[PDB]
């Protein structure tokens, strides 16, 4: 079943909240403890998301109150504009502020999410037709660079558009999603991690990565962002081409899943136990597979195959990577990897991996779909 798997996450989270205090987990670094920050990275929202998911599952207010405290932290982060000059505003605010709006319709949370969407819109570069991933506008190196994870940040914009009625949100999100499909996805259904465009006109320059093994390899977390990301955008935009792309990327991913059911950090490196894994890529994909399935007609025989593939992925994670609540462990799943090439936490907990693992469990057990879009939209 999924209840006991969720149970370990619930225990770990309740204990973590009392240990972390108002701090946020990011990744572990050689031990079963998370390295923490004061809401200054791109991953802080995943902690908020975990707290909200735990609350939705239990109705236990210790989780809600912790989540509300993180939302207060995000309100302050925005007012001080601390490290928000990047495109991961969605990861940060959809899972915290927007989540509170989805869970209990808190108007102040809704305002914060909209204020955040406004900030993300500031990353749009009209001349290049893209949302700049990192660095200040005009950055000589990153001024016209997009990264595939931006796809999961578009939901914040799409949601804001549906809340305000301002067509500009959807226009920008749609343009970026389509440009990502054309240049980040490859002809063999694999994908580039990032792509560079001329800041002045938007002409395509080249694809590449600082995380994947090589510019032309297939970094598994990147492939995973594509699977879930394109599916989330296909739902909002009602675009069958984006859904087709998510399915193509999903099949490419699934065909390269190793024996134990959890992927290595890159598909183009030795696929043997000696290579680092990335349990987070498998967790993200599990959610993406379920999102894809939810958009297919029940008469489609592949719908059940996507659902079963997701269940198989979650089972593989639970059996070979999930941590039991032993009163010490602070993460849900082991062997995630942050930056293998840089030697940064290559075999550790990753808060995003934990969030997606828990979202997959909630999707399977309660039909709870997270905070990328309004329930039963």
């Amino acid at each position: 079943m999924w209840q006991q798997a969720i149970g370990d996450a619930l225990g770990i989270t309740a204990r973590n909240l009392k240990k972390f205090g108002d701090r946020f987990p990011h990744v572990s670094d050689g031990s079963n403890k998370y390295v923490l920050n004061d809401n200054t990275d791109w991953t802080d929202g995943f902690w908020s998301g975990i707290l909200w998911l735990c609350y939705e599952y239990t109705g236990d207010e210790q989780y809600r109150e912790g989540a509300v405290r993180t939302v207060a932290s995000f309100r302050e982060r925005l007012d001080r504009f601390e490290n928000l000059d990047h495109h991961d505003i969605g990861f940060l605010y959809s899972l915290s502020a927007k989540a509170q709006w989805i869970v209990e319709k808190d108007e102040s949370a809704r305002k914060l999410a909209l204020d955040a969407a406004d900030v993300l819109m500031r990353r749009w570069r009209a001349d290049a037709g893209i949302i700049q991933a990192w660095g200040p506008k005009g950055d000589p190196e990153n001024g016209g660079r997009i990264i595939i994870d931006c796809l999961l940040n578009l939901p914040l914009l799409l949601w804001a558009g549906e809340q305000t009625g301002d067509p500009e949100y959807r226009r920008v999100a749609e343009a970026h999603a389509l440009k990502s499909r054309r240049f980040l996805v490859r002809g063999d259904d694999s994908s580039y991690h990032t792509f560079y465009f001329d800041p002045e006109n938007g002409n395509a320059i080249r694809g590449g990565t600082h995380q994947g093994n090589t510019d032309g390899s297939t970094w598994t977390r990147g492939q995973a962002w594509g699977i879930y990301g394109f599916a989330l955008n296909s739902r909002y935009l009602g675009n069958a081409d984006l859904l087709e792309t998510a399915k193509r990327m999903a099949r490419h991913f699934l065909a390269r899943v190793p024996e134990d059911g959890v992927v290595y950090w890159d598909f183009e490196v030795p696929q043997e136990p000696s290579s680092y894994r990335d349990s987070s890529a498998s967790a993200i994909t599990a959610c993406g597979l379920l999102e894809i399935a939810s958009q297919l007609d029940e008469s489609d025989p592949e719908r059940q195959r996507f659902i079963d593939a997701a269940k198989t992925t979650v089972t593989a994670l639970r059996d070979g990577y999930a941590e039991r609540d032993d009163g010490e462990a602070e993460g849900f799943i082991r062997r995630g990897s942050y930056h293998v090439r840089g030697g940064i936490s290559p075999d550790d907990y990753t808060i995003w991996g934990d969030y997606y693992y828990l979202e997959a469990l909630l999707r399977l057990e309660r039909g709870v779909t997270g905070y990328w879009y309004e329930r039963g939209r």
